[PDB]
């Protein structure tokens, strides 16, 4: 399928064990969708002070459209030195890895896989 339905575990950023997918923009993107893949991705909410306590590339979900079943529609876009890679709408927020961490919350989305 070109999309696929996630419910993405919420994790707070002082909780995150590991807290990016790597050292390349093509990286991060391809173990970001590994992950996702492989239910092994969390999602933090972006706020003041969240992004500076994560390791740069970061990878994003962005809403792609203006929401089936509760799954709002996302793509990937990376982040390096303030340049990004890709082009779509509002964060939902930055993706990490997955390792075990109590959410507070789901996130429904549909991936753009």
């Amino acid at each position: 399928k070109t999309h696929v339905q996630l419910s993405l575990p919420v994790l707070q950023v002082r909780d995150v064990l590991v807290r990016g997918f790597g050292d390349s923009v093509e990286e991060v993107l391809s173990e970001a969708r590994q992950h996702l893949k492989d239910g092994t991705c969390g999602l933090v909410e972006v706020e003041k002070g969240v992004l500076p306590q994560l390791e740069q590339p970061y990878v994003f979900i962005k809403r792609s459209d203006a929401a089936p079943h509760g799954h709002v529609m996302v793509e990937l876009v990376a982040e390096l030195e303030g340049i990004q890679y890709g082009r779509s709408g509002e964060t939902l927020g930055v993706l990490v890895p997955h390792v075990g961490e109590i959410p507070v919350a789901y996130r429904k989305v549909l991936l753009r896989k």
